[PDB]
């Protein structure tokens, strides 16, 4: 076969299994967070749960702009209850700082996909981060992408 730059437009996918994968590139910070850090490779980690499944802990890494390079996927069968869920409730991914002594949260955002409501697939999107205490509206932006298509097996 072949692959490359392409597009897809559809409302409801065919009758088959659906695989929801989520690959997080990395997490950028703002001039404020960069300095606020402490001139020391800041270590943080994110977490989230889909379809009320087992929560997954992101890979801890030191640095300013690490590459989690984490790719999670699970074969889930659901369409109607799927879209409704996206609305009824969204995903909450907070970013807490993991210290070598204690652990506390300093940021919290709401992960939700709008396009998924109409379209389905590689829909580029982003989310903003806000500081809980510091109250920093320019904490940083997260780079992620979602996809929902028939993960049914094929002959080939």
């Amino acid at each position: 076969g072949s692959s490359g730059s392409s597009g897809d437009e559809t409302i409801h996918l065919e009758r088959g299994e659906n695989l929801f994968e989520i690959h997080i590139n990395k997490v950028t910070f703002s001039s404020e967070v960069l300095q606020a850090s402490g001139d020391k490779e800041p270590v943080t980690f994110c977490t989230y749960a889909f379809y009320d499944f087992e929560l997954q802990t992101t890979p801890v890494v030191r640095g300013l702009h690490p590459e989690y390079n984490f790719t999670s996927q699970y074969l889930v069968h659901v369409n109607d209850l799927f879209l409704q869920y996206i609305q009824k409730n969204t995903i909450t991914l907070e970013v807490h700082q993991a210290y070598s002594t204690e652990y506390e949260t300093i940021a919290a955002c709401q992960l939700k996909f709008h396009e998924i409501l109409e379209k389905s697939g590689r829909i580029f999107c982003t989310a903003s981060l806000i500081g809980t205490k510091g109250d920093i509206p320019n904490f940083g932006t997260v780079e992620y992408w979602f996809r929902l298509r028939v993960s049914g097996p094929s002959s080939g």
